[PDB]
Formats: structure tokens, C-alpha cells, sequence
């Protein structure tokens, strides 16, 4: 397995949750469909990803979607000349800015 780097590196500042085991390495953590950072000492190094779209372009939790477009806009038209459009989760900004990074890692 292997999701992405933004799904690990750009995870969350303290999730108090893990998706691996104490003493892991990484690959084995990235092969279990889980992510691994460790960057944060003490907290859970091995955790889960942060998917939010069928395309590794959005990626973001209910809060990282800022709020590009409007909750009144629709699909197609959104991505038309707006930003990401993940309505998968109602009650949030579907039209949000793109990760616009790529400086993520494992």
C-alpha cells in the first residue's frame, strides 16, 4: 500500500491516534494502508491518511477545506473556475483551495 505524503506529513498536529505499532519502521506502516511520520515525538508516528477525494489533489479534513467556492454552487461549475469540490461531506466547504504544495514526504 501507499497513499501519499500529504496524507502523512500533512496529517494533523496531534491526532492522539495510531494505525500501526510501537517499533514500526515505515514501509511496513505504509504497506498496511497506514501512514507514518514520527516527526512528532511522543505522539503517534504511525497513523491514518487524510483522504477526501478520488484524486490526490484535494486531501484535507473538515477544516482544511477553508472555503473557496460557496455552499450554493454545484459540481463541474465549481471545478470550472473555483477550487476542489468534495461534497462527500455535507455541511462543509466543498469548493476549497487545492493543497497547492507537493512538498510533503513520508
Amino acid at each position: 500500500e501507499k497513499p501519499a505524503a500529504c496524507r502523512c506529513s500533512r496529517q494533523d498536529p496531534k491526532n492522539r491516534v495510531n494505525c500501526g505499532f510501537p517499533g514500526i519502521t515505515s514501509d511496513q506502516c505504509f504497506t498496511s494502508g497506514c501512514c507514518f511520520d514520527s516527526q512528532v515525538p511522543g505522539v503517534p508516528w504511525c497513523f491514518k491518511p487524510l483522504p477526501a477525494q478520488e484524486s490526490e489533489e484535494c486531501v484535507m479534513q473538515v477544516s482544511a477545506r477553508k472555503n473557496c467556492g460557496y455552499p450554493g454552487i454545484s459540481p463541474e461549475d465549481c471545478a470550472a473556475r473555483n477550487c476542489c469540490f468534495s461534497d462527500t461531506i455535507p455541511e462543509v466547504p466543498w469548493c476549497f483551495f487545492p493543497m497547492s504544495v507537493e512538498d510533503c514526504h513520508y
